[PDB]
């Protein structure tokens, strides 16, 4: 099953409930890449706090919280702006501001990523990054964020499937 | 994929979330029922009220709840006491009871129906029943459970697999 990966996680993550959920301080990568036209994965914001979600390289720092800060990473922030290489790329609006209990949903096809708000398209897409990209996820101040990388709360958007 | 089934559900039951959540008033079946030797799945209780877990027939009532009070289901309730044909079969410790956020593991060997919460074995085991039987879930009460069938928070013991 494709789970967060405890081979790439930062310093300070905590990975339970069968490679589901993370909690703790830092960013984890997925145990399987990008390696399809179109994917579809989620995540459930059990406790809010400090978090993103979106893409990576391997060469991200799991440790930096927020990502997006650099090359390596392509995310979501918890006040709903995305970021790459420190440039705000897109926003969701403030209207529909990230709230604990939602379900997160991330569309890739390597030209856009796009974010899906309890199955509702954003339309706040932001361009796909260079490099072979894993899905990404971080945390801090005591936010938890619970993955389903296959048994999905939202149908996928259509054309996108889960990660093979 | 398994998922809560709208063919089979009580009149004032509310199946929403691409068939994982359950809410409103009634009983819902799975959609495929336990052929296999070995069965494993599970519930969040996302929020409590009146609500309970278990097996059933196609016979069963999912209007009348709580169930365990016939032939047709085998159920632990939200008071962690399991029910068939109106008699407490066993009943979790008083100390250990299903609380809001719990994950309850099922398991189904057609020997008996044991408990988990939160991945820890409850030994809490009440005899199969008879017929072809299903997942079996209702609320009523302010309660609401999602479904795991295949992408579970708590690995399934040994020798026992998702539903097929």
């Amino acid at each position: 099953a494709v789970q967060l990966d405890t081979q790439h996680m930062g310093t300070d993550v905590v990975i339970v409930k069968n490679g589901r959920r993370i909690c703790g301080t830092g960013g984890c990568l997925a145990s399987a890449p990008l390696h399809q036209n179109k994917s579809y994965f989620e995540f459930k914001i059990q406790s809010t706090g400090i978090w993103g979600i979106g893409v990576a390289t391997q060469k991200v720092n799991l440790n930096q919280i927020p990502l997006g800060r650099d090359m390596h990473s392509l995310v979501m922030r918890n006040d709903g702006a995305l970021y790459h290489n420190n440039e705000e790329k897109n926003r969701l609006p403030a209207n529909s501001l990230p709230q604990e209990g939602d379900v997160v949903g991330i569309t890739y096809d390597h030209v856009e990523l796009n974010v899906y708000l309890n199955g509702k398209n954003m339309h706040c897409p932001a361009s796909g990054i260079r490099g072979t990209v894993y899905p990404v996820v971080y945390v801090d101040d005591s936010a938890i964020l619970d993955c389903q990388f296959s048994e999905f709360y939202h149908t996928p958007p259509p054309g996108f499937e889960k990660i093979l």
